Order: structure tokens, then C-alpha cells, then sequence
């Protein structure tokens, strides 16, 4: 037996990110989680999208 | 007597900004109110920044 996934992912976009669409065209993922990085200025993020 | 202001009123960049000024060249004054009034659906602002 192999415990493989049974479900599709979802990557809903953040409030946030619809503002940053609406003007430039770029997205970085979560942007909230590099807010509350760079104020603690910690490198490492746990994990990426 | 006219009532003129006794003191500077500073400006303040937003956390949210400095993320933004890393990523991409520009800033949006009150950021945090365009994601709230724009998530809530109204077109119209409270007061500039």
C-alpha cells in the first residue's frame, strides 16, 4: 500500500494580491507571510505556496 | 484669531508598503484602505492619506 494524496490542491489568491493585480501586472504568493518576515527580519520562511 | 495647525502632521509608511517598494518600484498611499474598500465593493474613499 502507498498512502498517495486524494485530493487536488487549491491556491485561492489573497484580498491583497487583487489590489497588486489590478495595477502592475505581478503576484508573489502569500504575500502576507513576507510582510511579517522582513519586520522580523528573518530569511527563512517555513514554506512557499 | 484664525486656528491654524501647531504642528506637522507626519505621514507614515504602511507595513504592507514595505514590501511593495522592494518588489516593484511605486507605493499606494493607504494601501490597507484600497484592500478594505475594494473587498467590500465600494467604489468611493473615506479621506487621502
Amino acid at each position: 500500500t502507498v498512502s498517495a494524496p486524494a485530493t487536488y490542491g487549491n491556491f485561492v489568491l489573497s484580498p491583497e494580491n487583487a489590489v497588486t493585480a489590478i495595477s502592475y501586472h505581478s503576484i508573489l504568493a502569500d504575500f502576507n507571510s513576507y510582510k511579517a518576515h522582513l519586520t522580523s527580519g528573518q530569511p527563512h520562511l517555513p514554506n512557499d505556496s
